[PDB]
């Protein structure tokens, strides 16, 4: 689920449902399961989702899913929304729709997740039309790690008589490598690179984004009660003649089945040494506070598992105005 | 319980005192029993209803339910009342009565469910008067399903000093068809005719559908513990000289015996490939976001049970003010 | 309890504290008790209120109780309330005391309830002042019952020098008579006149109502777990020359024993058929909606017993701010 | 605590720590404890204290307390602060410390409780002075209670530089005789006299207060599980050249010890035949509904229990929002 | 955790992470654990924080802490920013880090913490720099425990076009000694000193502060179940040519394991006697209200422990909007 990805820092030793979309052949290692995020259809957040994981014989996983939005996506329709409220009509994905297939032949799994989204509103008055479509591919044999995603298409364009607005993607690739020496240990390098080009009635814009990551996720010698993390990343990310970033995140968290009705989810982050963002023009530096904590829960059910985050973790509360939030239900058949 | 159909995505595997209306031979296999819709009287939604099921042989079973309001009738005149402000006291079905019987013969069991309402108020500065009349009649073997509903009357008007108003139903027809290979899989058909002549101050409206259905869907292998389910529906709708959609729905949901005092019921829908309505006039085609899931919950105390939905299930929360809607009540003697 | 009584739709079958001032051998068949309403002092709903039952001999009962309100009193005086805000300090019923006796000669229990209130204020401003008196008496054999309710005294006044108003009792007399053909079922029959005389700040008016009652209660072979029941009463009332109404209330409820801590009791009702009120001068009909449902619990410790109502069953809801009102607190010895 | 008193109806058979402080033989009598009202610093309600009592022989016991504060000296503050917003920042008593102590000298249990207060500030603005002194000397042989509680100083003023006010107490003698006839049974009396003074910037103020109270309570045969009560008083109240009253308070309660982690208390009381307040100038009468109760609970887990009003109970819920108030911590060694 | 400390009334018994940074032998007494303070980032209250410490051999221990603000530091910084609302911008520290070690060398434990932090807004508009950095060293044998704290740089300086304001530390010097007679009795003095510099927009200014205290804390023979504790100090405060205060607070809690899942925490304290503020200025006197409490929880599972405050302690409720803030989440390995 989402919370329990997020309360996990989104850390990589992480196996989950939402880890595997962008990492295929996990959902070899996945148990068959159907998994539900709870929200609400259209422009919602959260924003209605589900499917599931399923055996196909021995050596092979296959599955579907319902509702999944790109963050890259998402974050480009709603920077020119935010531009002009006239633009309040621009589309994110409409049905989104992944497939997803995995195999492992001897040594190495491999697996391709597909991603595609379409949808239309010819209404003269609103006139809007998005379309996105990608891949994933990947293989790992438990010390290597290789892991490709290509987006295809990315478009999303508003034509109502009064205005015109538009954004599409010029190129998206994320590259990782992971190389694991250990059970506890792994390393790992990505590379990403995103080209997007907007149209807001008249004036274009352009962004272009490159981002290196090396890193690194320790866990502790499997306890059968507590999964125990921490990690140390370098990011170098490159918006053109815009601005340039190196942050050094260092995180720890933990995984505990704390009841046989309980899990406990928390991580803690800041950037250490390394916080600065450079404009390019002036070389003014921002180098703000960082830290930052999450944490959720499970409510387990035997095969019934309820994840979700404590509402109230950013003010410090627990109170029944402040209990869950970005509520998932996942069954493990 | 309306929370538990709608949390198990009206699925026409489910067995309930709330699909049995419609589908009264499935009066015979429900256990003897008592529900209430928690609600209130007159133009609340939750609306208050309740009723009844018993045996009356070792072959019949028989009832009566109060309350139940038509989803067309509601429609029709909640359109109207939203048409001007001046319409506002166009009545919902008033007392509506349910009475049904039921009786295995042979392999074949078949019911009937006879429905009828009436209502006036006669005051000067409102006068208003609103009847509804139907029946469904039904028989099943197992592997044949035969529905029929009909509805024989659908009027309310609304006479007072200032303005008038009314709403009549001209022909609703529903019928479907459905085919068991085995206790886990079904095929059904279903054809919709309904017509709607209403006259608002003078002006007069007239709305005609005619859907046609053809739909899938599997549970697995029963087991004492986790219903999972899913189903592919195809739905043509024309709404005459006014639009047509064809969509396609794909859903899957499940009901776990999570504890002995808790039943998680959930599922997820999005129409897939085929989502598109078209308007007649221009050609303009519309075609949207689909995505939706549903939650719900029973808590048990042997033959009381509490149904309900989870109040939080559109934003994605579980607290105080957001845990159970849509309650009902049921005695399982 | 109050929601005790109420969710379990009112129904004569019941045996409760608070049935039984005007049924007052019933006190002869409590068991020896202390119960209090939670509420407020003064113009509060719920008022607070309490009282006790306590065994003298084995074939007597007595005791007395607090804060009893007459609902016919008050529903007069908030009447006048309404009338104009200048009445907006006619009083209720102040410092309500009943006191009540009841012994089982041989086969017959008889039983007598007083009920005396008594308040002023002289402050001139205000000027108010208000007096009531009555008594029940009853007796049964087990298949026989005899209730007469009388009462005596009826007045509330009020002068403060800029206006004045006082409503006043001209005859308060209701006769009940029963019949149980079994354990499992009674019928019953049931005379109520009220005359009221009002003079709102110089006009004088005048209420007189008359109705008959005759009805039927079954429940199910007594049970040690769920009980059931069931009723049909017709209800004719004359308010002359006013109006007139003609009602076939049938309703039906259970309370059950659900867990060693919980007791779940809810009913619904409907006017079935007979359901009209038309005006005498006009002639004119009311015939609306009257499908209505209550739910309520009892949490259970040993001796102590926590009465109350789901707040939210109008709204179909338990949430955290709507949970338990009409809380009552019952020990019983 | 104080919840704890409270819901017992301020009984004179109940033995808390809150009540030992007027009665301090019964600091002999407690269990070697610290408890903690919850609350707030300064002028607020409910306001912070705690302190502990501890044996020293076998036959003496003594402790402290801070917080505590004269229900007098706050009503007199009150009442100033009341008549004009200038008074505002009228003192009531700051750092409330009270010790005392108890000895058991054969049959005879004697204590002493003495309790002092004092603040300033000389800020010119603001101005204020406040002092506060008095003892309680108590002794008990089981069959007979005498109580004496005498005020030495009261005083609190205000002087800002632009209004003067002072409010004074000149004198506070309240005497207190008890008879026990038996451990089930109580008869006592009461005389009370007080004499307040004040100015309100130059207005001058008298009040003297004199009551007579005789009463009697009653409990059940000791029980482990339940102990109930009731009494009835009679009082008698002139506040010389302002007003009368003669009450006499009927009431009845429970504390039951209901499960291994609960406590429940409730109670109810009425003015029963004499309610009646003269006002002494014109001789006016109020004579108003007077019914109230009270509930709370206590949450136990051993050594450590956690008591509070049900906060609802004015208004007859129990709900999220509606729990706890007046909120104490006990820990008895 | 910090809810923990402070609901202990921050008694040096208490031995917590949340203790050790300034007592760093302590971090050697600590059994190997990750700690998580929930918050947000940046000008945030409750703020993100968490670290972790980690055994390393059998005679030492270290780690590290993320978030941490120093409590001058940030006053500092708050005076300034509400002097006026052009300085909203001067930041409190950025990006805390600790770094801790501590070593038992024979019958003496020595630690030493770091503190370093650092930020900085370069954006004109903002123009923002704050840096701090300062140490902790301390040993104890048991009976002697020798603390010093060291504040090296401290400053934080505004500088927009439109105003300029900086805060610097001209020196932070914490010394304080302890002596334990036995394992319940300890005896402290402490001493403190402490001169901060400012510049608001060409105003100078400057606060010089020292202090002088004596205590003494006292814990009960260990039980296995319930820690009370009760201590006195005395404390001197100058700030020169501005004000003085001699204070004596006693105070006095309790940590108890109230359930396998609960532990509850509860102090109070008030200034006796000792209480005044004197303004060197004008010699005036204030002596206000001073007592206090606190209330909080451990909820344990197991390994994992969720510490919180009881958020209603102030206002003596428990009810879901007051359950539980200031929350932290300690994993011990
Ligand atoms: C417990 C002692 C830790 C000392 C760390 C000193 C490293 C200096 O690095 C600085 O880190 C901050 C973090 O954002 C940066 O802002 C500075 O530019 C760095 O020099
Ligand atoms: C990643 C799975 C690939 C599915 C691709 C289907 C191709 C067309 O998909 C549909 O196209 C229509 C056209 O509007 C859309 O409305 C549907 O939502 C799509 O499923
Ligand atoms: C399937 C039951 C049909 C039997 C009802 C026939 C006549 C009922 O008369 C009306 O009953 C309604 C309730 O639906 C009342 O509200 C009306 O006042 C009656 O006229
Ligand atoms: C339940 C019947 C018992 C009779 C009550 C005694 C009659 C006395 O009435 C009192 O009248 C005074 C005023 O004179 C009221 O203030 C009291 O509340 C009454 O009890
Ligand atoms: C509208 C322009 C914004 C940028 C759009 C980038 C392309 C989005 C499409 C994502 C396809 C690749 C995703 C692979 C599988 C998955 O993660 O679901
Ligand atoms: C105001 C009219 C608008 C159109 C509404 C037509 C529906 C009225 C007929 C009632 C249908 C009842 C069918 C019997 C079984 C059931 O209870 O569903
Ligand atoms: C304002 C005047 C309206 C008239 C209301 C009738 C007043 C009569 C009150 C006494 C009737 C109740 C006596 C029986 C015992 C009981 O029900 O407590
Ligand atoms: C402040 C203006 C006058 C108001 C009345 C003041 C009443 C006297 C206060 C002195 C304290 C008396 C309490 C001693 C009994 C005890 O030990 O609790
Ligand atoms: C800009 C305001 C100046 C405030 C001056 C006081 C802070 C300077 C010293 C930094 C804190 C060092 C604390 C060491 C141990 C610890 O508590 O982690
Ligand atoms: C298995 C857990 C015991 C009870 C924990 C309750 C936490 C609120
Ligand atoms: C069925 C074991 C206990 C489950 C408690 C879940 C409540 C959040
Ligand atoms: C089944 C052990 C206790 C569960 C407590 C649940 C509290 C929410
Ligand atoms: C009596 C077994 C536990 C039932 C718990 C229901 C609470 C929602
Ligand atoms: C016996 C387990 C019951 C737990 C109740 C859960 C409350 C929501
Ligand atoms: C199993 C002990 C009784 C539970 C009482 C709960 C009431 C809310
Ligand atoms: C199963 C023991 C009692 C559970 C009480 C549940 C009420 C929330
Ligand atoms: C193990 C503790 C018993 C239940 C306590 C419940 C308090 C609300
Ligand atoms: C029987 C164990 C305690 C039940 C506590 C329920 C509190 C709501
Ligand atoms: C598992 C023992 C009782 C738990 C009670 C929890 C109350 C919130």
């Amino acid at each position: 689920s989402k919370a329990r990805v997020e309360a996990l820092a989104n850390s990589r030793h992480v196996l989950d449902f939402q880890t595997a979309f962008d990492r295929p052949y996990q959902f070899m290692a996945l148990s068959e399961q159907a998994t539900i995020e709870w929200g609400n259809t259209g422009d919602a957040n959260p924003h209605a989702e589900g499917g599931f994981v399923k055996r196909h014989g021995d050596d092979s996983a296959f599955g579907a899913y319902f509702g999944r939005r790109s963050a890259d996506f998402s974050e480009a329709v709603q920077t020119v929304r935010d531009a002009n409220p006239a633009f309040a009509d621009l589309m994110f994905e409409q049905n989104g729709l992944n497939l997803f297939y995995a195999s492992k032949m001897g040594e190495w799994t491999w697996g391709v997740t597909a991603k595609y989204s379409n949808g239309k509103n010819e209404d003269p008055t609103v006139g809007t039309k998005a379309t996105s479509a990608g891949v994933a591919v990947a293989a790992s044999n438990g010390t290597w790690d290789f892991e490709l995603v290509q987006g295809f298409t990315g478009k999303s364009e508003l034509d109502n008589g009064t205005v015109t607005a538009e954004v599409e993607s010029k190129g998206l690739t994320n590259v990782t490598v992971g190389y694991h020496m250990s059970p506890e240990m792994e390393v790992y390098g990505n590379v990403k690179m995103s080209k997007v080009e907007a149209d807001l009635n008249g004036t274009p814009i352009e962004v272009e984004t490159t981002s290196y990551k090396v890193g690194m996720v320790n866990t502790l010698a499997k306890s059968e009660e507590g999964n125990f993390f921490y990690g140390v990343e370098v990011a170098s990310t490159k918006v053109k003649d815009d601005s340039e970033s190196l942050l050094l995140p260092v995180y720890m968290g933990v995984e505990h089945n704390a009841a046989s009705w309980l899990v406990l989810r928390a991580s803690v982050a800041q950037n250490v040494i390394l916080n600065e963002t450079k404009d390019d023009a002036t070389g003014n530096k921002t180098d703000e506070d960082s830290t930052r904590m999450a944490a959720g829960a499970g409510i387990k059910f035997g095969k019934s598992v309820i994840d979700a985050s404590f509402a109230g973790s950013t003010t410090g509360v627990i109170n029944a105005n402040n209990l869950f939030s970005q509520v998932a239900y996942t069954y493990t058949f």
